[PDB]
């Protein structure tokens, strides 16, 4: 999750583990 924009909720960092990104 290089961009500002966030996906997830905040405090969880972000990981492009499984096929799509997820937060972890």
């Amino acid at each position: 999750c290089p961009d500002p924009v966030y996906t997830c909720r905040p405090g969880q960092t972000c990981c492009r583990g499984l096929h799509g990104y997820g937060c972890c």
